[PDB]
């Protein structure tokens, strides 16, 4: 409930339903126009991209997951589950899952290490900065559920 | 007598291993996405295969500290003939030192008969106030290269 | 639901994985040295392959915290497939406790068309002043079993 | 039911029919076999061996064994029964008992004293060492039926 | 040198030699026939089985064992190395290469667990156990080269 | 198998089995005719109803009585789970299932405090005193698993 | 909170749905059809007989079970109270209020303060029978929360 993956799940619902709303006809006017994201997630097709380092931690996350989209109407055929051998590939195989027309919206689930003992962790940094580019030149949303040790 | 030596270590664990045994999980994985799908009724979880006959590989290895790099090398093509690869399916490519991997890891992607590349390189003096600026670009260069060609690429350096 | 949760558990490094993947490079092994050899002029190394296609397993296993018991079963049969198995060519046995794995272990041994046994049980209570008679009794009647039938009893219980 | 006897024929019953199918022909295949006991217990020849030091233990346990079986479909006509002077005779008359043609399992009800010594007993451990060693030469069910006091 | 690789190389040497001698014809007599072994290694096969739990002390175990075996006039040509996975098959390897009537003797490498914690280690004692066993069986010298942490 | 949830689903198969017999057409006659109950538990549909008081001890009752049906050739499909606050609602709850014409026996499953007052516990005698009036009204088995403590 | 009142009526909430579902569409199948009762007091109605004698304790009584039908989101309209001079009283009045086709469930409140005595064992028996009686034969929960004293 309060686990890391229910937060990332979360975003996933509200996000997707926005981008529902936008591409929809435009209202008459008169008045600024709000929008805002719905909590119901009925209808949608969901992905999550999870690794197998720590598999303790991870698992739990992605039970927390799969949770709360149920809990919101989300039905359990329309969850397609993809694991990798670690956090490096998390970024390339989320790019095969949001090209597919179907789905709304991709969680990326990890862990990674602690670390701070060298001045940067280079390999740490490519699965952030790969998720945001894919976000943008895709026009899809990504959440990011990875935790830090 | 010396040769003997040298054949009788372990190639098990190290980190040439780990990046072959990621590579075959990735090639399998993507061939199962791109192709049919599933009925129904359930939910449908994708995991790649470790079989690794009728895949096709490329590995890009540098010489700097080349009695560490060569072991390295040696670890990834014994997994792959163990798992029930062909030595015939192996292009292996040496580049003179870490800072051009990644353009020749880019010609070995763009083959319509390459499905995964190893990238084997060692790095020296990781801890140093200086940014190293040869270092990171490895790294972000390999990455970028992936998600551009739609094909994995592993990065299994060692730092030193 | 519920459903959802079990599956989605890690079954990689168990202790039911690793005794399926000692048993595949046991057999392997075998088929090498018993057929051909060499020509010589250097050391001679054998070492078993990673490849479980052709070969047919048998596993036996008991009911005592059958909670635990069944996804270290899990974990086996999910390592024969993905290492190329045929889910075809496999035997599932299933006994009440462990005083009787061994007896089940001779049996399937004798077949003809069996390759190699995975044998998985659990153990309570490991720590105890008064011998466990029934605990040695296992782990000495597969090692018999194994060298009279020169056939190879992987064993992989977990205390408790 | 509580008492040892009892689950020692259970656990003999079902084996006798595990053996009984796996050496029979196999099915059509095309999925995995997996093999199981019946409880049924009709066309079964059992054997008992019991001893008598503290009789009045031993007494109850036998009764509970002979009714397990009849319950479970067994004929009271199918049932041999042996008794011997203590525990170190177990293994030898069990072996003359497994060898016949006509019985398909042996159940070894007993008892042992207590350790209280510094060294483990010997009588001990032969019993649990031998009936062991049987059932591998002879490949037949010998269930432990030994009970601690 | 020093290790115990040395010091198991040396024993089988010395016992593959003895064993040619009394097979051979016996004296003319008159005096105490003393026989002993000889620390040539000329004409001899050699086999070695090695694990890998614990690669780095177990490889230089195996650098010992081969350079004494050269060093005493062994040819490189005559060895024969098998890998398992871990001790608990270490016997059963042990037996293929024991029955090939090229192998003179057999030289068992290993590395077991300290434990100590239980009162009882059921899994190191089936190693020692069944290499014993089967030299006898099989008549055959087999070395134990077994280090324990 | 010492448990009173064990000892209540071996009462409930037997009968279901001799109620079949007994409804069925008669026999050959010319001799006295003997009813008796076979432990075969195919096709035999089968409700519990348990308590939550004390929800720890009542836990294991419950798996046992699972147990012993699947053991038994029972079908894991044919049972039906019920849960109430507490004793007093087992009678109710029972009435309920056992109008099911798809059902065949109802095994109850409860604790019961002590009953250290000078007057006996009203709630105690009504629990057995219901279930066993629902027995007769609706001709069908109710198996009593209350245990006391 | 800690009084007999809150008890009564949160038993009689868990029954209340428990019912509803029973009578309903069963599952999917293919698994246990495991039932269970949620404490969702919306869109039920209820009844409640409390008796007068010992105003002080019984007034406290029944405000307890007010808290429970308004606090668990059941409507304050839907609850009827009705006062009979004893306990002798209770369970002619609760029949009448239960063979309404609206009441979904009733409550019944009271103190049995003349229980010290042997003599009063015939009039206390009555009251506890009598209740367990009516709900077996209406097919309805009667909840039974007196105090003895």
């Amino acid at each position: 409930h309060g686990n890391k993956g229910w937060e990332a799940a979360l975003s996933a619902i509200e996000m997707a339903n926005l981008f529902k709303s936008l591409r929809g006809t435009g209202g008459s006017g008169s008045s600024m126009e709000i929008y805002e994201g719905k909590l119901t997630a009925e209808g949608l097709r969901f992905g999550i991209v999870a690794s197998r380092f720590n598999h303790a931690l991870v698992d739990r996350l992605v039970e927390g997951a799969i949770d709360c989209i149920v809990r919101h109407g989300g039905r359990e055929e329309d969850i397609t589950l993809v694991r990798v051998p670690g956090s490096w590939e998390i970024p390339v195989a989320a790019g095969e899952l949001a090209r597919k027309e179907d789905i709304d919206a991709v969680i990326a689930i990890g862990v990674l290490i602690r670390g701070a003992t060298p001045h940067f962790d280079y390999i740490a940094s490519e699965v952030s900065k790969g998720l945001a580019n894919l976000s943008l030149e895709l026009r899809k949303p990504i959440t990011f559920g990875v935790i830090t040790a």
